[PDB]
Parts: C-alpha cells; sequence; structure tokens
C-alpha cells in the first residue's frame, strides 16, 4: 500500500542527454540513433529572441557551429535541419546506449515523467501532466531547455515533450519530438495566454480509486448521481466534462474496488461542493488531478 | 522557476537491481561490487514469519539455494552471510554497472529517493523523507522488498534504505545497508508500534522559503518571532522544536531571499494558527515537510 507521484526510471533516458552549444547558448539535447534534437531557440541570441527569423538564422549557420557534447566526448555534426521548432543535427556516431524509442504527441490530461538536465547532465525526475490548456507544471530553470519528458512501456521509450520555454506565468510549454509545441505557444519573447486551464476529472476520480485501495474511505458516502447531474457541478468548479469513454476507462479501477463510477462522482460532487473540511485523502488537502486510470492501475498493480 | 517532489535520476541504481530467490520466496537484491545485499527474510515462509530464528533458518540454506538473477543471467553465489536484517550473497561476478557508492545512515528528517522494484525490475522512481518516528511514507506493494533508497552526490550514490516492511498501519519499514532498521522495528509479523510522529519543522520552513524563490507570497506579514515563541506554537502543532542549528541550516535561504527565519517562523506560526483559508502555496493546500534546505538549495539553483 501508499500512493506516490512515481516517476519512470530515469536510465534509458539518462543515457541520451547531450549538450548542445551554438555561439554564447548551451541546451540539453537528445541523441538517438545518429541524430540529436534539441529546441531551435538554440542559434538565437538575447537580442534576437524578440522576433526571431529562425530560417534566417539558421542560414548563419554550419554543422561546425554546433557543438554537440555526450558527457566528455565531442560528437561530430555532419548534418543540420529545423523540423518545426526543433533542430535536427545529424552525428557520425549512433548513440550506443540508445534504447528502444516512439516519439508521440500525448493527448491533454495525460501524465509523463520528465527528467530535468543542465548541461547535458540529469538533476532530477518528476511525473507530472499535460494540462487540459497544454501547459506543463513542472519545474525547471536557464538552462533547462532540451529536457524532455517520456513514457516507459517495458523496455519502449516514448518521447512526448521536449521543454522549450517558461512563459511569464511560471507555466512551461514546450513541443512534441517532431518540434510541434503543444498548445498555442511560440518561441519568442512575446505575450502569451496560457489558456482557462480546467481539472482533469477522469484523473481526479481515478485518484478518488486509489484512496478506497490504499484505505482512505472517508468521502465515500451512501449517494449516487447521474452523468448529467455531476456534470452540471464539473462546470461550476472548472472541471473536464465526464463522458462515458472516462467511464469505460475507469472500468478496471471500479471493478477492482467495487465502487461503480457513478457512486464515486456523488463523492467528488460532495467533496466539491462542501471541501475536505479540514481532512486529508492519501496525505492531500485538494483533489489530485495528475493521475491517469493508468497510472493508478500501473502503481497499484506494480507494473515494471 | 516551479517547484515538484523531485527524485534523484535513477540510472545508476536501476544497474543494482537484481532477483533473489530462496525456495518459494522472491524479493529484489542490490549487486554491488561482488555482493548481493537484500532483506534476510528471503529465507523464510509464511509459516515462520511469526517468530524466526534466522540464524537457525540461515543454516538449513546453502550458496545454490540463492537464486540471484541479474535480469536474464544467472549470478553464481560462492558466500552467504547475515549482517543485522541483511544477507550478504557473494557472487563470483563483480558487478559491471557498479557506481561509485557509500552505504550511508540516514538521520530521521532527512530525504532520499527510492527505486520501487519488482522481480529485480524497476517500476518507478519517487522522492521521500525518513519521518522522526523512522518510517517513510512510501508506495510498496508485495515484492517491492529489497527495493533501495539513496541521494546522490554527482558520480556517488550513498545507499541509505532497503525496504523491508509494511507495518498494519500502512506505513513502510526498512533498515540502512549494513541491515539495521532505522527506528524499534523488527523483522516478524508481530505488533509494531510506529511511534508518534512530528512534522519536520526546517523542512516546512525550507519549503516556505521554495514558495518565496518561486512567487508564492501570500503567506508573508508584518510580524516577527522569537526560537522560544515560535517553538510553544510548534509543540502545541506536533512540530519539531526549532534549534539554532535549523536557523544556521536555514541560513543559505534567508540569504537568497532577503528575508530572516524568524520573519518566516511569524508567517508559519500564523498559518498553523489560521490555517491556509482555502489558499494554496506552491500547488498545495498542507504545510509540506519533505523537502530539507538542501533539496530547496539543489532544485532552486539545478545542481546535477
Ligand atoms: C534573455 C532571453 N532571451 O529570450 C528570453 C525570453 O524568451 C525565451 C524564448 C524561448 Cl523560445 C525560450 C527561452 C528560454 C526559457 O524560457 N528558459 C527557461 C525555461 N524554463 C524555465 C526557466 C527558463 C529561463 C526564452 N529571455
Ligand atoms: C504472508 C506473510 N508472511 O509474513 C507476513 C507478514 O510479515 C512480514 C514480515 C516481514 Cl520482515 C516482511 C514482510 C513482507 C512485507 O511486508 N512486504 C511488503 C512491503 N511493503 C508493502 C507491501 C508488502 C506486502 C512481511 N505475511
Amino acid at each position: 500500500s501508499g500512493f506516490r507521484k512515481m516517476a519512470f526510471p530515469s536510465g534509458k533516458v539518462e543515457g541520451c542527454m547531450v549538450q548542445v552549444t551554438c555561439g554564447t547558448t548551451t541546451l540539453n539535447g537528445l541523441w538517438l540513433d545518429d541524430v540529436v534534437y534539441c529546441p531551435r531557440h538554440v542559434i538565437c541570441t538575447s537580442e534576437d529572441m524578440l522576433n526571431p527569423n529562425y530560417e534566417d538564422l539558421l542560414i548563419r549557420k554550419s554543422n561546425h557551429n554546433f557543438l554537440v557534447q555526450a558527457g566528455n566526448v565531442q560528437l561530430r555534426v555532419i548534418g543540420h535541419s529545423m523540423q518545426n521548432c526543433v533542430l535536427k543535427l545529424k552525428v557520425d556516431t549512433a548513440n550506443p546506449k540508445t534504447p528502444k524509442y516512439k516519439f508521440v504527441r500525448i493527448q491533454p490530461g495525460q501524465t509523463f515523467s520528465v527528467l530535468a538536465c543542465y548541461n547535458g547532465s540529469p538533476s532530477g525526475v518528476y511525473q507530472c501532466a499535460m494540462r487540459p490548456n497544454f501547459t506543463i507544471k513542472g519545474s525547471f530553470l536557464n538552462g533547462s531547455c532540451g529536457s524532455v519528458g517520456f513514457n516507459i512501456d517495458y523496455d519502449c521509450v516514448s518521447f512526448c515533450y521536449m521543454h522549450h520555454m517558461e512563459l511569464p506565468t511560471g507555466v512551461h510549454a514546450g513541443t512534441d519530438l517532431e518540434g510541434n509545441f503543444y498548445g498555442p505557444f511560440v518561441d519568442r519573447q512575446t505575450a502569451q495566454a496560457a489558456g482557462t486551464d480546467t481539472t482533469i476529472t477522469v484523473n481526479v476520480l481515478a485518484w478518488l480509486y486509489a484512496a478506497v485501495i490504499n484505505g482512505d474511505r472517508w468521502f465515500l458516502n451512501r449517494f449516487t448521481t447521474t452523468l448529467n447531474d455531476f456534470n452540471l457541478v464539473a462546470m461550476k468548479y472548472n472541471y473536464e466534462p465526464l463522458t462515458q469513454d472516462h467511464v469505460d476507462i475507469l472500468g478496471p479501477l471500479s471493478a477492482q474496488t467495487g465502487i461503480a463510477v457513478l457512486d464515486m462522482c456523488a463523492s467528488l460532487k460532495e467533496l466539491l461542493q462542501n471541501g475536505m473540511n479540514g481532512r486529508t485523502i492519501l496525505g492531500s488537502a485538494l483533489l489530485e488531478d495528475e493521475f491517469t486510470p493508468f497510472d493508478v492501475v500501473r502503481q497499484c498493480s506494480g507494473v515494471t
């Protein structure tokens, strides 16, 4: 028993982290096969971040202008290209530590582990969710750009995120591994609206199931509700509407606990309308939404 | 900016995880140099866990009775010994992936990363603290025994904890890497009192400094306090007494924010006496105590 924000083991990703320097700028790169991926703002100086013409800036760069360092050995760059907001540096050496990998674009509400890096060196690993407004609430500093988010399916690492930017609001924005930003963000020093962020209802419900599995049952009641009645409560509290797909996704957790999804929704409804009244659920005084039903099943079953 | 419960990169520890089988029982082992470390209750059956005579049970075992598997290759056991509550299986092959390591006994209030494992395979990594009552609030299942806790100082992994047991209260107990249990716990199926657990005051204060560094300043006030006045509030709320050593340990965070420790204590005093009033600090509705002043400095500075 016990329930924590558990990140994936980071080993397979640590072996892919390199350092990328372009002029004055140094950020992290991802070395997979003979290709290093990194945010394209590596070619920029502070002066041209207001409105950079990336194609024009890339033109003034050559293969030899991109310094790629793998721990201590210098990688030779034989190619460079821009794919959306990422630069792809073809190096003459395939990464001997390249794991089985995929590049996937995660859906908002899904979770992933982040290996925060500085100068191609990992500093820590934490679990987080792609918020419904496509921002992430991570922990990043100057130099963290190029740090990646991923998931692991047995031996296959699915790379989903590359950190590019901190917005003035303190939230983090980035791209998938093809360079497409999650959300409406642009890689330039300009005013950018993050958008209204709602709570991932299916994740809060899954975490309520984790609480029941882990002994915390104070919030369970003698009531039930309907999808349409629950959704009226969800709208008032800026919660994502619960669909039948979400109910089905919560099926394994419903079967494991013997608590119907709509009975759990009535517990959530009471918790939303009345609060915790000073009590805790799994050591938390607020409703947690960064655990998918999949994360709950995995953690409570012990999937390696 | 941003602040998360960040675990250490787990790679160096993943390369040390092996599977240990003794009869019907299978748990995790730690392979460092030519020695595999694992909880000694691996030699037990469910029938003798009520009051096991470990010396007597170990006598009925020979080197060939201990099955050590490193991923897929069988390790040959040429020695076995019991050191307190851990068994030390001398294998004929040194671990090629042995990192620079130390065995340390952490102090209560200190934090460490746990690589939760099942069948010698890592499933996840999370950060936690040794509670003042020497229990840990981790996430462990049947088979997780042998999972280790550690810290990393540049290239050196300091092993501090080995998971042995879940208590009926849901908390977790274990040993240092010499087999000495943290706390008054014994490795036997018997009634065991965890003891009153207090809040790590120096950690809550350090996390209040992380909040100020990360923009959350609503809780800062026009007041100050003394060590003796603050401690009267700490006792009433089951908080660890704050000493001058703790004030000194918070020195770097005091200098970085320009907020004197005793001014921060008066903010904590008001928060304890009045609560959050429905507000959050770093996304939390309760006072977090599993971040040492060291963890805060490391995360807010970007130490790799
Ligand atoms: C100086 C300067 N030059 O440009 C800027 C602002 O515009 C940008 C635009 C882009 Cl695409 C990227 C960046 C890097 C960044 O945001 N890093 C970062 C990430 N996560 C946490 C903290 C930090 C500092 C800055 N200031
Ligand atoms: C069956 C059975 N045999 O003994 C016992 C109870 O006594 C013990 C005594 C010891 Cl020293 C160790 C264990 C293993 C254990 O506690 N595992 C564990 C760890 N963390 C989370 C979940 C689990 C299940 C059981 N039941």
